[PDB]
């Protein structure tokens, strides 16, 4: 019921200078952890369904699991398809009522990225769905080559995405060496592109930086690994202290609770607590 | 879609001398493990939703998770409420379309057990739902006091349950000492009561015995702990060999696969493989 | 979404001295007419699904049609099964989420009426569903024999229904001769039984009387025929003025609008306008 | 459940030389009439939801009403959006799971018609949905100007529609003067375009012609008015013979039955009877 468009949700966050957390879920406990956190914090949230889980559980199943856990949830929730490299898949998530989608054409040429992102964005706008795209390949944890201020402009204008993902120092996974953001590029994009920014790979970015990025117009911070670290630090404590504990409400329940904490941390860091 | 009444499903198993496995699920992977096994084995199955999971996830959520994973499932599935000690809860599961239910009044006097089991059985029959009850307190892992052949008769006649759970040597949890069934009582009940029997606490019963029990009219064997042992032997192998593995598709995916095996084992032991 | 228990809805009406209209629907337009009226009048309402429509369209279909028209409806709606003479049917409507039900055992002996009404009421209370029963056969349009004040008491106490239907001068269909209510019996029942009353066959009762009955504790007034008169006075005006008008949005659309008026009339007469 | 893609359904009809009837529904009875006919005739069918009903009942409601009446239906059904002049509306029907859609750009220039039809067709193909478009304005009941064989080719190639609607002598409504088809154009299109054809305004086309058109590659015949004529010839017989008949199961029930006949007529004429 309290499913809110992602255009609406990112825009509000932007206008009022907070970022919304995009928390990747992989199963039931994780979905619930996320929804519990947000509710306890009176915070709007995005649940992210990404390519990894999609291959395990499936698109449609995972939407339905999220739907199942929304009964006592009064705060704004938006379901987001992450890193879709397929128009069909983008079209599928729309069809089962995702409230936001991201078509990632970063591995395609400028022309082709733009052509498909636009096609998917036209559909999303038609049905009131937040639309994300990416310009600039974001890696996964050796000179340097970031995203142009101009590339961004043209991409944004050509695709009419609601929120733009740029490559700006983040990467996917447990960071080897503390990275550093191009706060400068962010400044320029803020002024040129006049659109909210998405930071991929915010797991492992120092808090200082995150809040600095949110100040330069970042309104969506994706969180995946940090949450799985926490969930796994839970499974472990229990499982390596007592391996003969067979109650999944404890072993994975403690995985959940610890991950619930991690979300609340991030909600606060992003400053959305209070904002429902 | 392929949800089949539990009256129908246990009766067929009984008539044709196999037992259906009642596999307790606690989350998504577990639900899927069960459904994968059954499908690979062309076997009808029961998914059990019991009081423990209900307190974690909820009745309605867990039914909806099962529904979500039924898209590619062609074999007969029945959803079973386990060990309900409440009429309201029994009525709730009916309302969201469980295909079987068990009201456990074993902790109530004969009169009160019968009165409520009957009330719930009247509702279940009305909407074509398999109905289970229990006479005789089944423990959880010191002289002896089993279920009377006559108690059984009166209980069965008074309640009109479809399948009867009797206390006959089983118990809930990791068995301390290899138990032994009253195959004799089973013989008498088979002849007197003329109704299928449910064996609670079949996790840890030697195979020989299980097949012997299925021969004396057991048509439903409940499996919970053994499945969680397996799922936890999975989480562990991965997690204690590599604690920095943060991919839940691996750590809990291997929990799933190992548990998928355990189900298939039991399906075969119970002899339902082939029977869709 | 805005589906409200009928125990809650009739009780509020009772406490605050208004009656809720129970409007029988037979198809889409009729369902919508009812929902449109109520919404325009900020009034809680009951949609009644009765034995006639059930035989045409079915229980489950008609609930789903009502569900389909609830998208823009913000006021309290309750779906009511009317004149069910079957436990199975009563149990079916519960299972697909009716918010009120009536088991009519008026054609059964006191003992049997009470036994089944009680059984159904136990289920309804369990799942928070308004429960209605009837004592005294209400006819369908020649000395006299109404409902006892004492019969009512015992019936009410034995069944624990939320709202009681008594035979008090009403009848089903286009009234041959202006009838007259036993306002006296109503007075006694009000004081003895301490429970809301349902008036069957309020189509064709003079307004004066209706408001008088609502004053003596009637909180539910059933409306069926008057609504079908109106809907048919619509189909006719159009169809007999222009028989070659083939647009169902006009011929049956005007059936709808005229019936929308009739509802609003009744909402006002019953005094629920404003009460959401 | 037995909802079948319209690409699949029209193609089979084409390959095997029958046409599928596209029957416009406006309410419950009409939906049911259609589904009853088809089922009695073991025939695949298309239910059409068009702009008129959409303004009365709404897209999403009408899909849900059709869903509600599909419980006992074993034959192939496809839900078709008719004469959509909006991308948003086309995208909406996809989102609630129509199995076929028609974007009508006949009132747009060649370039713009093609551009939007293509955009919608790309989405439809992505989610396995039959796609229809129109080249050549089809009127609604004075020299002559039909559809070019070449216009058709280019349109078809540019849009990749599954089935093409051409202007070929039909028109919407009660035909003033018996029209005549360009069977010749049909011949040419059959050979050039290699795609199934849709005949709009088949209500009032002599049977001879219909079967002749089906022979030249027409695989979809739209029926609306004839069905409403019949439904209204029903309402009338009853209503003008007895105006004081207030039972909607009779007055509109007889509207239904008569319309059920009309469908069966057409199913046979189109030759789909038997083909499930
Ligand atoms: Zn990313
Ligand atoms: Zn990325
Ligand atoms: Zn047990
Ligand atoms: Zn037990
Ligand atoms: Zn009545
Ligand atoms: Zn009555
Ligand atoms: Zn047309
Ligand atoms: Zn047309």
């Amino acid at each position: 019921m309290p499913y809110v468009s992602g255009k609406t949700m990112i825009q509000q966050a932007w206008k009022h200078g907070y970022a919304i957390g995009a928390f990747s879920a992989h199963n039931a406990e994780t979905v619930r952890a996320i929804l519990l956190a947000a509710q306890e914090e009176q915070s709007p949230v995005m649940i992210q369904v990404g390519q990894k889980v999609i291959s395990v559980m499936g698109l449609k199943p995972m939407k339905e699991i999220i739907d199942a856990f929304m009964h006592d949830i009064t705060v704004p929730v938006c379901i987001h398809l992450d890193h879709s490299r397929s128009f069909e898949q983008t079209m599928q998530a729309i069809q089962c009522g995702f409230q936001s989608v991201m078509f990632d054409g970063s591995h395609l040429s400028f022309e082709e990225n733009v052509r498909i992102t636009r096609a998917a964005s036209e559909v999303a706008h038609a049905l009131n769905i937040g639309m994300e795209g990416e310009i600039g390949k974001i890696g996964g944890t050796k000179d340097a080559l970031i995203t142009s201020c101009d590339e961004a402009l043209r991409f944004s204008e050509g695709t009419d995405v609601d929120y733009l993902a740029v490559s700006i120092g983040t990467a996917h996974g447990v960071y080897k060496q503390e990275p550093k953001l191009a706060f400068g590029r962010l400044q320029e994009i803020r002024e040129i592109v006049k659109k909210p920014i998405v930071l991929h790979g915010g797991s492992g970015v120092p808090d200082d930086q995150i809040r600095q990025a949110i100040a330069l117009g970042v309104a969506k911070v994706n969180v995946d690994t940090e949450l799985r670290q926490a969930f796994t630090q839970g499974l472990c404590e229990v499982l390596t202290n007592d391996p003969e504990e067979y109650a999944l409400a404890v072993s994975l329940g403690h995985g959940r609770d610890v991950m619930k904490e991690k979300v609340i941390e991030k909600i606060r860091l992003f400053g959305s607590n209070g904002k429902a």
